[PDB]
């Protein structure tokens, strides 16, 4: 499923995901652009062998088991596949414990590189939520 704009935004509004953790909705709606065109099925390889897979392009190496990767630790203890589902309920409930892991929405590379210090506020701009 390819989510519009606004359409992924209350989503992640309903599933508890704004403000989560202090990072308010705009950062979540503006990481899941850059990481996957909010398109549920994206899933892109790693160099080190995992991969990424759903909205917030979730890790196959820590997070989720995909079956193929060296040094899986299945922390959400969900198949990635699960990650690709329509229903965003999985990827939210797997993003909350990335964000309280220690390094907050850092341990996503296109949050850190194209939205933390910008104003995130504009992808939840015309909504109404
Ligand atoms: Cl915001
Ligand atoms: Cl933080
Ligand atoms: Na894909
Ligand atoms: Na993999």
């Amino acid at each position: 499923k390819v989510f519009g704009r606004c359409e992924l935004a209350a989503a992640m509004k309903r599933h508890g995901l704004d403000n989560y953790r202090g990072y308010s909705l705009g950062n979540w709606v503006c990481a899941a652009k850059f990481e996957s065109n909010f398109n549920t099925q994206a899933t892109n390889r790693n160099t080190d062998g995992s991969t990424d897979y759903g909205i917030l392009q979730i890790n196959s190496r820590w997070w989720c088991n995909d079956g193929r990767t060296p040094g899986s630790r299945n922390l959400c203890n969900i198949p990635c596949s699960a990650l690709l589902s329509s229903d965003i309920t999985a990827s939210v409930n797997c993003a909350k414990k990335i964000v309280s892991d220690g390094n907050g929405m850092n341990a996503w590379v296109a949050w850190r590189n194209r939205c933390k210090g910008t104003d995130v506020q504009a992808w939840i701009r015309g909504c109404r939520l």
